[PDB]
């Protein structure tokens, strides 16, 4: 997951730097970079946090309002990258080709999320090169239920800015 692009996510809990795998996840990387470059992720939150599993964000505001994303992309989970601790992957629904803006960072080795004979899996497209301790921190913030959502941080963890680094 070192395709080339580096992205810095500055959150209210600290900074996380990512290196995206443009070679193995071209579509996922272009989709992600397009969102960051457009300023889409600014003011979105990590709305789903589960210790020992992952932290997911990039879709809702602090008031749990969902931002209208761009059209869904094809699933690249069969690119051979695994959902090991420290990787970034695309969140999606039942349809394997339903990913849009939401992504999650694995804070544990989640092999059950990998492309396999039982399910297409979740597309990994990068890795955290800096800030894993921050991701761990975010994963353990107190949470509660908001609407149909569970594991929502009681105190929103906001992505104040997302930028492609030089």
């Amino acid at each position: 997951a070192k395709g080339d692009p580096h992205v810095l996510l500055t959150t209210s809990a600290g900074n996380i730097e990512l290196e995206l795998d443009k070679q193995k996840a071209p579509v996922s990387v272009q989709n992600f970079v397009d969102y960051v470059n457009s300023g889409f992720y600014n003011n979105t939150t990590f709305h789903r946090v589960i210790p020992g599993f992952m932290i997911q964000g990039g879709g809702f505001t602090e008031q749990m309002q969902q931002k209208k994303p761009n059209p869904p992309i094809k699933n690249e989970a069969d690119n051979g990258l695994r959902n090991t601790r420290g990787t970034i992957a695309m969140a999606r629904t039942a349809d394997k080709d339903s990913a849009t803006s939401q992504f999650f960072i694995n804070v544990a080795d989640n092999a059950f999320l990998d492309h396999g004979q039982r399910d297409f899996g979740y597309a990994v497209f990068g890795k955290v090169v800096k800030g894993m301790d921050v991701a761990d921190k975010i994963s353990q913030v107190p949470t509660h239920d908001v609407g149909p959502y569970q594991n929502v941080p009681s105190k929103p963890v906001v992505i104040l800015s997302a930028t492609v680094l030089p």
